[PDB]
Formats: structure tokens, C-alpha cells, sequence
């Protein structure tokens, strides 16, 4: 099973319960945006990240109340159109805002159960995708394809470290290949413990596929409340890139010397078989219009992936 | 009856009847859709060799000025970027993109590849979150159906085109329409069944590699390239790569014949094997420009992932 959160008086983690962390409920986002849930129905505000002044602009009180008909007149109904009741939690639908206090913000939205999780980003607004696309159809084998794919992922981020992640039967981690920054250490050919990505990581990522830890040094931010007042539990935000990552894996970054970290799934045959992996060296916040060309690179890969392995097989 | 190739019209090959159909040279018509240019250079040197007839009106200069200068000197900026991203050896499939800013015409995109010792260079004009949106609606959707239904609507919201059919190969390569979002007044053509021949099988081939074709006016005549062979090899240019590639007088008369001004497909292909087809068909001309067909070209892909799951659900 999994332990209670923390916010609930669960056990604090160590190594000998990795596996039973309940990274889903963290009940915190990361600071470099801002999350709202929402009632499927109403449209009603019911938690809101104690951040949300900030990015919104909006005292406090009035948003906690407010519709998001009200809030967003424009979305309200796309919204309601995008994500009908019942749909998985994997479906996402994104929007710009031309937002006053804020430029311009990206909006990303799902629907867990009769709950709306929304998410705001900073935002702003070209062939290298395409360029990338056909290269990789063109890597003569497995191993050319796992090269170009890392280095593309380092040319169109600037990462200091891009490495692809492959998973063995038993979910023991190699390194296959590797994109980096001069005078870094070299983590191609290495091999990791399965217990590095614990079981209950593994499976959280075969369904949402892109997550990422800013800096690895910022505070969580809570939402108000806690608990999802339509079910006084846990609000699910394993669907949300802005959740606040597991103190373990900041620790594990910080101890590597890593101020950044982004990672991508492959998923082949229903399976995860590896990973993008980025770091970088200090805080980084990738904006969103450059993550969405990760998740078109997460699935071309997929493809290629199996493609490839099929003329060795 | 599998048969070679015919020589093209222009090396005194015969004319095409519905007898000899498999075996039109469709990769070497020698020519080029009118709303685009065409310029073939030396891999190695630059220097340029073939050009399409209309090549002057996109390009702003004259033939003999463009035929006296090397890419290095007409293309300053890509030719280095080009070397690199199409090396010697690579397969005819690689293509490099750019845009440029062009002083008579424009924004130009530009599309290159490389056919052995030959680069092929397209000039055509170029100009929120749907695509992302999409390709999450793709994924969650339940079934076959579903897919088919989602990814033949998205399709036309993106285009416009009056009709987007997903057509599928059965194993005798007859195909059949399988979804379809079409403008208010057309006649259906979901459930129908079409003949094998209707695409030979050298077009299925092709349509295996390189996997976008177009017919932007079904009325356009074709503008020759000049000289029409290739002088490194004084043979016929392969254009099975180019966008800009004439299509074969056959289909567009079959074409004509329906009342389509337009025609685009994407190739949806599974398991190394063409699986079906997105296929548009507009009642007036229509060019879609580049940066639009790009979009095709990834659901293309995505569409050929998530036909392979849904499929493997499904026993
Ligand atoms: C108690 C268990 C521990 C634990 C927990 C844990 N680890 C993750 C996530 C990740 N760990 C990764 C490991 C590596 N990244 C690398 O670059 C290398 C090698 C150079 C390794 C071994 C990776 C890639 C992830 C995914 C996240 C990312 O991309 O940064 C989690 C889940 C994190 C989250 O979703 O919040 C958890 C709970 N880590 C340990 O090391 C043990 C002691
Ligand atoms: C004697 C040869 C004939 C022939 C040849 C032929 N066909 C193609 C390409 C296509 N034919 C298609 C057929 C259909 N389009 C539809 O909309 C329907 C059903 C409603 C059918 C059956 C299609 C879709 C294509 C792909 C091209 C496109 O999408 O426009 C070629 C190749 C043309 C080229 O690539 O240059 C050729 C040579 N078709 C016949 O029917 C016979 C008479």
C-alpha cells in the first residue's frame, strides 16, 4: 500500500520505506507557478497555492470564493467541452491567457474524478522539431538513435546533461547514451539500483509522462486547504507538473551536484522502457511551449524505439 | 503482374493506359507543381544544376545567374547548416527545413535532401496549443473508432478541407474508408470499398518512405525542370522525395473525374507496412502552406504509435 502523507501524520521516509512514499498527495506545488482545483460542476475554486496573489494578481479571499465562469469567461466552456466527466486523468487541455497583472500565462488543465486541476505557468508569444523528427527516423540502429535523440534534446533545451535512461527486466537503470556540457563526469555506461526509481515512481510515470524539479533548493508551496473539500481527503496531483517533488529524490539531486531536473518517459508496448533525462547544474524553469516539444519527442522516440528494436529482432 | 518501370514520356517511354498502370515511373515525371520552385545542385561543389522553368519568378533572378553561382554564394547562411545535416551516405528520406527572408518573395521555406551526389532544394511560400490538445485526445481515445473519429476531425478543424477520409489497406491492399469528417451536402464515402489497382502497387511502395503527396490544382499543368536529366549522369532526376513532384496524369484525372481541386494524404504506416491512409480532398484548389503540413506530418506519426496500441487492444 502507501503510507499516509506527512500533512497526516504518516511516517517520515528513509530507505527502508522508499517504496511506500505517497509522492502522488504531497499536498505542495513548486513555486514557479501557481494551481487552483476547481469543482467539475459549478466551476467553483475550492484550493487554491498560497502563491496564487502572485501569478494571479487577485487578493486572496476573492478567488477562494469566485467561479472559474467568472474567473475565465472565455475557457469556462472549452474547459467543460475538453475534459467531460468520466475522461482520464491523462487528458490535458492547454490555453495562453492574455492575463493582465502577468504578460501572458500558460494554463494546463485535467479533471481528476469531479475535481479540476488547474495549473498556471509564465509563458510568452521553430523547424528544429521537424529537423529532429526526421533524424531520428534516419539513425541507422538503436544505438545512433539513442545519440541523436540525446543530443537534439541538449541543442533545443541547453541542459547540461541529457542522458537516456534504459530500463533492464528487472528495472535496473543504464546509462545508454549521453549529451553534455564539457567538464561534467560521464554517466554513460553506468548502472543504477531499481530502488533509485522506487515501484510506485515507476508506475506513475508509465501514465503521466513529462516531471521536473526546477531547483532542487526551493521550499514547496501548500495548498489552502489541504485536503479536497468535496472528499476531505488528499487532492491526486501525480497529473500535475507543478507538484512538489519528493524530499528523497531533492536530496538524491542535490547530493549529485544537480540544481535542475527534468525527465521524459518512453513507453513501449504498454511498458516503460526508459527515460530522457536532464540535468542541469543550476535552477532552470523550462517554459512550457519548450517542454511540449519534449512530449512530441517523448512519443516519436516510443516509435523509433520499437521500430528499431524490431530490425534486430 | 509486378513488371519494371517504364522509361518516363521524355525518354520515349509509352503512354498510360489502365493495362500498364503498375509500371509508370511516378518518382520521375521531370516536373514540378506550379505553386513552388525546384533547384538541384553537385553535393559535393554546390554548383547548380536543374532548375524548375518558373524558378526566376520565385527566386527573383535570372537562370544564368543562378546556374553561374555556387549555394555557397546564393545560400550563405545554410549551406554550412545543409552540409552538416545531410552528410554523403545519408538516406533520401532525411529532410533539413529552414526559413529565409528572400527580398522579391518573401518568406520562402525551404526543404532539402539528398539523393546520392545530388541535393534537392523546394522553395515554396510560407506565412495555439491545438496540436498538443489533440495529441492527448488521441491517446485517451477508447477504441479504433474512436482514434479514426477523433484524428479525422482534428484533421479538418487544422485544415479546412472539405473532406478527411481515414483510409485503410485491407492484406490485397483494397482499401476501405473507415471514418471521415466531411462538409455539410457531400455524399458519404464511410464503409465503401475500392479496388486494389486504384493504388498500384509501385505509389504503395513509394508512399512507405516518403509519407506526405499532394495535389495542390488538379487543373495546374506541370512545369518542367530544365534540362530534365540530371547532367552529372545525363539520367532522370528521382523526385519521389519532393513535395513539389508532378503527380501521375492518371490520378489526376480520377481526381478530375470526382470533382476535387485538392488532394493531400498522409501515410500511416505500422510494423514497416503502409496501413492506411489520411487522405483530404478539397472541391477548389487549395494549398496548404508548409508550416501547416508540418502538423500533419507529427499526427501522421502519432497516429501510427496509437494505431498500434489500440490494435494491440484487440485480439
Ligand atoms: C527512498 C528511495 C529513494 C529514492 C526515491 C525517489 N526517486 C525518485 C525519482 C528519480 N530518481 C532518478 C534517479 C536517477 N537520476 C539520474 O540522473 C541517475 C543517475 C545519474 C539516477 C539513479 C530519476 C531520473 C528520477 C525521476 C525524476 C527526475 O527526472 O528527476 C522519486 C520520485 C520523484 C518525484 O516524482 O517527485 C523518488 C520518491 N531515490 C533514491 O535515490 C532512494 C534512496
Ligand atoms: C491506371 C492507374 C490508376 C490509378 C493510379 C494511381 N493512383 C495514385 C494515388 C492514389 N489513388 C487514390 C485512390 C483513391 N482516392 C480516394 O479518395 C478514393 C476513394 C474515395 C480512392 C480509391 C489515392 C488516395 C491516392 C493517393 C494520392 C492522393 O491522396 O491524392 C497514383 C499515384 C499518384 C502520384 O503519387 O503521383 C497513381 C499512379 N488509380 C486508378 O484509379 C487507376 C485508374
Amino acid at each position: 500500500p502507501f503510507f499516509p502523507p506527512l500533512y497526516l501524520g504518516g511516517p517520515e521516509i528513509t530507505t527502508e520505506n522508499c517504496e511506500r512514499e505517497p509522492i502522488h498527495i504531497p499536498g505542495s506545488i513548486q513555486p514557479h507557478g501557481a494551481l487552483l482545483t476547481a469543482d467539475g460542476h459549478s466551476g467553483e475554486v475550492l484550493q487554491m497555492s498560497l502563491n496564487a496573489a502572485t501569478f494571479l494578481g487577485q487578493e486572496p479571499t476573492v478567488l477562494r470564493g469566485q467561479t472559474l465562469a467568472a474567473l475565465l469567461p472565455e475557457q469556462w466552456p472549452a474547459l467543460q467541452a475538453a475534459l467531460p466527466p468520466g475522461c482520464p486523468d491523462a487528458l490535458q487541455y492547454r490555453a495562453t491567457l492574455d492575463w493582465p497583472a502577468a504578460g501572458h500565462l500558460s494554463l494546463t488543465v485535467h479533471r481528476v474524478g469531479e475535481l479540476l486541476i488547474l495549473e498556471f505557468e509564465p509563458t510568452e508569444a521553430p523547424h528544429a522539431l521537424r529537423n529532429a523528427m526526421f533524424a531520428l527516423e534516419s539513425a541507422p540502429n538503436l544505438r545512433a538513435l539513442a545519440e541523436v535523440a540525446t543530443q537534439t534534446v541538449r541543442e533545443l533545451t541547453g541542459f547540461d546533461r541529457v542522458m537516456l535512461y534504459k530500463f533492464a527486466p528487472d528495472a535496473t537503470g543504464e546509462v545508454i547514451a549521453e549529451a553534455r556540457r564539457e567538464g561534467l563526469h560521464a554517466f554513460l555506461g553506468h548502472r543504477f539500483p531499481a530502488s533509485d526509481i522506487p515501484a510506485q515512481a515507476r508506475a506513475l510515470y508509465t501514465r503521466h509522462l513529462l516531471r521536473l524539479t526546477a531547483d532542487t533548493r526551493a521550499a514547496a508551496v501548500p495548498l489552502d486547504p489541504v485536503l479536497n473539500p468535496q472528499t476531505n481527503a488528499p487532492t491526486p496531483l501525480g497529473g500535475a507538473v507543478l507538484r512538489a517533488t519528493s524530499p528523497m529524490h531533492m536530496q538524491y539531486l542535490r547530493n549529485m551536484g544537480v540544481g535542475s531536473s527534468l525527465s521524459v518517459s518512453v513507453v513501449v508496448g504498454g511498458q516503460l522502457w526508459g527515460l530522457i533525462a536532464c540535468h542541469h547544474q543550476t535552477p532552470y524553469v523550462l517554459p512550457p511551449d519548450l517542454r511540449t516539444t519534449l512530449e512530441y519527442l517523448g512519443r516519436l522516440l516510443s516509435l523509433q524505439v520499437q521500430v528499431k528494436e524490431a530490425l534486430e529482432h
